[PDB]
C-alpha cells in the first residue's frame, strides 16, 4: 500500500485495524469500515 495508505488494484488492502475508504484511502471508522 501506497505511503498516503492508498487501497486498490496495485497498491493492496488495508490493514486489520484500517479499511478502504470511499476515496481510496486507509482509514478507520465506521465511516470508513462501513462502506
Amino acid at each position: 500500500s501506497g505511503p498516503n495508505g492508498q487501497c486498490g488494484p496495485g497498491w493492496g488492502g488495508c490493514r486489520g485495524g484500517l479499511c478502504c475508504s470511499q476515496y481510496g484511502y486507509c482509514g478507520s471508522g465506521p465511516k470508513y469500515c462501513a462502506h
